[PDB]
């Protein structure tokens, strides 16, 4: 059992990297993880934390909550149905995200038992030496041996994992790990946490609650989506409430107990409390390093927590390396793709690769949605000495029909003005994440906002907006804002 | 004294008649024949586009896609009383109402404040190289209104429904009309394989009546011809999913009424049937007739356009043309982009000319289309060694939406010498968005790895693009083979 590699944790970045170097260099890879499929108890599997308690589950749910907003927004075109026969079974959501989770960890089974030298082991791996991975019944050393793996070559590639606070009562809480699990929908609802996963979350549960429900956000600072654009982060916020979510800034949990019924007392440090049926816990992702044993071979983590490494992915260990959550820097699937294939590459296909991890494109999955790709202002502001933004901001003329006419897109273009080079893009709306992508590929020819207007729009889009821009909004001029430059 | 003249306040010609007065201080006169939509006429102030085009279209399209939307709920665990549902195509259309006369109003103020820019309702035809005369009707022999003297004349009138010959052809409508039917229509025909007929298609399918069928026909194979060809296939086969019946390799031979006042179509097959439409859509002819061309003589091309330079500029002096009166790229856009250039040109002294290469489209079928630059046929006659690069998928959420027959499909289409992107062809929702930034990426001379090499947004359609790195096929000297020799 002696292997060109060895990976822990069968997940994005882990499988891209097992895969290609199985199938486009010819080695020999074997590929650790704790279950085959989704769920309880170990909740991520065989496909990872985006295919199993990710991206794939949240997205199939948000655009379950979505047929809120559309069966509603149907009767300004029309519709004609009786709104109180309308109901939401949550019970048949999680069942069929269930199966469209399921059918993927299928699928790399499948993928696994045909493709020669990439070989699959159940149980959970740990550094026992630095050309030996071990795999054990458990998490806990002490449990049994099943395999030891001969590595040349070691990945670390085991994700984040829930972060809970230490409050009394933190064990009536859940995080999103449970709540993809949840036997019934919360007619009331705490999420903890200003991040994206809190967000989401919010926006399904508040379509599938029973009658009489609450969602309630809280954050313990001023403003949700901290690193966001703050015109999205504001209206945001706004779409939110709009949506009938009861947004808590500068609050943050002290502990909860129990109630006779089984619901929940929340006691914030401010001293208010709020009854609810679930606490969910969005305050943030660690790296997953607890059960590996780094220390047996002195693999070194940063400051902050992560594994330590360089734009190569490498460890301080020879032959060992690190791609992913895990790694603690951006926490999203693609990038941890991109390294994966970026590291196989340089080891075994004598053709360095780094990733490269600025202008990456990402989104969030709100109602409406969120699309970016590069630097918010105050950033750039900081790293340039004349930057402007153009803003363009408007209810689509589709939502003043539908009703919803608190749905107002958001595009934004942040450029260094002194020569017109785009450095962010920030939308807000409808379609957001699918805009944003080509943007990507935008930033990374180094477009200029002129290359932007002068490209033809498509008509009717919301895209076409940034088409339209020709003309600063504002600037900031060494740091400072200023509607005009000087003069 | 007018320092420009426009007939026709539409797409092209409200920009160049706003950016010479707004930019340039000129004096401008723009003509129409209507200051609000709808019959007789249909387009008015605003242009096709806003009045009987691309705004009302997608209001009814997104009033459509409830449909599937309704249906599709339930695989999330929505239930409602299914027969409770009514789709009430009068207060669709009534809403559209609504929202265009909005913006009639609005340009109707644009004019009302603006000053050097005057609005003028009626027919305008050229008397003379100088001289623009207003009439009350499209008769030249109708009353004159006004006569308006220009420096420079703006022809920007558009374009309008081509109609064939046919016995009975009266008793078929045009889009134009479909805008406007009181009743959604039980049995429709839409006739042609363009954009236009597959559009309505999908509206009428979403309210029609129970007992209700819309059928399309095409007088070829294969529908939206220019499409990417894989698109044209499967675009056909997901309208044939939600039950549209698709008739290719027919075409009306005539149509007569029915004593219920439907109509009775016979194919030139000698095939018949009987509907309570028959929306003719086989192509739009740039809107000549009425401009009384020959008496100045500006030059028309065989097909019927009024020929312009790289400038927009006739045959004769200060007499230009934009817009779809040209019959190159029928679209907003490209008629916005030509008359702010225009206008750059004769009045900024900064010469402009727009560019008709790679520009982004989309069709707001049911799924909808995107698409930019060339289709692989072309590029095979063009380039020595092309690549496609080709991707079919189930977006995540019809594997739980019950509509399984929802493919999206990517395509790239690139010169394979130096891997420049030719053309990228969309296929699924979000493509008309996904499609835009496309079009900045092709200005910018992106190449296959361009893409490749960007990481993905997840989960999207449009990582799809950045998904693709190894062509499935190629041309070879316009020879199809899947691996180069
Ligand atoms: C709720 C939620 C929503 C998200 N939404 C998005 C989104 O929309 N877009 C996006 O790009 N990203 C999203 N992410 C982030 C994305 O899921 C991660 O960034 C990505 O999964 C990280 O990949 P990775 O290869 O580092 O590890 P993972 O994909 O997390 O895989 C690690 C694997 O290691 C296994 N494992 C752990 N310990 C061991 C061990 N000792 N032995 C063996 N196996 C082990 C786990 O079972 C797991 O399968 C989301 C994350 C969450 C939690
Ligand atoms: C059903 C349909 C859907 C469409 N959808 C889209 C889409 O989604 N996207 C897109 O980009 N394009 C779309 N188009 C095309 C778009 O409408 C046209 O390309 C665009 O309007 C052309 O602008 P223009 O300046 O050439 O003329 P138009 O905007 O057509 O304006 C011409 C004007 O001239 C007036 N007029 C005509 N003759 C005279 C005369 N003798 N005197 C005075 N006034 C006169 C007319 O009343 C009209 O208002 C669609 C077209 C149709 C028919
Ligand atoms: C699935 C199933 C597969 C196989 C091979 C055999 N079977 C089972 C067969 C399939 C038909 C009948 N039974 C491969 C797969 C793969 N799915 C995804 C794969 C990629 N990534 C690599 C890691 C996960 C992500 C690499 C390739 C591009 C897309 C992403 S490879
Ligand atoms: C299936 C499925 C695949 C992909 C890529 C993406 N998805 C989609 C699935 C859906 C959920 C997760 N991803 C690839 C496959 C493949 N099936 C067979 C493949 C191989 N041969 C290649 C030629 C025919 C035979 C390759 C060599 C080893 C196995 C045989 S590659
Ligand atoms: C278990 C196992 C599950 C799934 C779905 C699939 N598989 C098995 C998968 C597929 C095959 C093998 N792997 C869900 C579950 C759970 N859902 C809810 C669970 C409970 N708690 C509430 C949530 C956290 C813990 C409440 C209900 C009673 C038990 C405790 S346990
Ligand atoms: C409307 C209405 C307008 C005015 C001016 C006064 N009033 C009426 C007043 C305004 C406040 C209350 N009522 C202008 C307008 C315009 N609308 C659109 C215009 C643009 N394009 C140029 C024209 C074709 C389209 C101009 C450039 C930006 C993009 C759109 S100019």
């Amino acid at each position: 059992k002696a292997f060109d590699l060895v990976v822990i944790g069968a997940g994005s970045g882990g499988l891209e990297a097992g895969w290609n170097a199985a199938t486009l260099y010819g080695k020999r890879v074997a590929v650790v993880d704790v279950q085959t499929s989704h769920g309880p108890p170990f909740y991520a599997a065989l496909g990872g934390t985006c295919v199993n308690v990710g991206c794939v589950p949240k997205k199939l749910m948000v655009t379950g909550a979505q047929y809120m907003d559309h069966l509603r927004e149907s009767a300004g075109f029309g519709w004609e149905f009786d709104g109180s026969s309308v109901k939401a079974n949550w019970k048949k959501l999680i069942a069929a995200k269930n199966e469209a989770v399921l059918d993927i960890n299928k699928s790399y089974e499948g993928m696994f038992n045909d493709t020669e030298g990439l070989d699959f082991f159940l149980g959970w791996g740990s550094l026992e030496s630095k050309n030996v991975v071990v795999v054990r019944e458990t998490a806990d050393p002490k449990s049994a041996v099943k395999e030891r793996l001969q590595a040349d070559h070691i990945l670390l590639a085991t994700g984040s994992w829930p972060q809970m606070p230490a409050i009394p009562g933190i064990e009536h809480c859940i995080s999103s790990n449970e709540a993809f699990y949840l036997p019934e929908p919360p007619r009331r609802v705490l999420t903890v946490g200003g991040g994206f996963i809190s967000v989401e979350f919010a926006g399904i549960f508040n379509a599938y609650k029973p009658p009489g429900g609450k969602v309630t956000l809280c954050y313990r600072n001023n403003l949700i989506l901290r690193g966001f654009d703050e015109t999205i982060r504001e209206e945001v916020t706004k779409q939110l409430t709009a949506n009938g979510i009861e947004i808590m800034t500068n609050e943050n949990p002290a502990k909860v107990s129990l109630n006779t019924d089984g619901s929940k007392h929340v006691t914030f440090e401010s001293g208010k409390t709020l009854d609810v049926d679930v606490v969910m816990m969005a305050i943030g992702r660690i790296p997953r390093t607890n059960d590996l044993q780094l220390g047996n071979v002195g693999v070194k983590l940063t400051p902050k927590g992560g594994v330590q490494v360089d734009e190569f992915s490498r460890t301080n260990v020879p032959n060992i390396y690190a791609i992913g959550d895990i790694t603690d820097r951006l926490m999203l699937t693609p990038v941890a793709i991109n390294e994966g294939a970026a590291l196989v590459d340089t080891v075994f296909g004598n053709k360095p690769r780094k990733t490269d991890h600025t202008r990456v494109a990402s989104a969030v999955f709100s109602i409406p949605p969120i699309g970016t790709c590069g630097l918010i202002e105050e950033v750039a502001a900081k790293e340039f000495e004349k930057v402007a933004v153009y803003m363009s901001s408007f209810t689509p003329l589709m939502h003043n029909i539908s009703g919803s006419k608190y749905k107002k897109f958001v595009a934004k273009i942040v450029t260094n003005h002194s020569d017109g080079t785009v450095l962010g893009v920030h939308l807000l709306g409808d379609g957001a994440p699918e805009i944003i992508q080509a943007v990507g590929v935008c930033l990374r020819l180094n477009a200029k906002i002129s290359d932007f207007y002068n490209t033809i729009g498509v008509h009717p889009t919301s895209a076409e907006e940034l088409c339209s821009m020709r003309t600063p909004s504002y600037y900031y001029v060494k740091g400072e804002k200023m509607e005009k430059l000087p003069d």
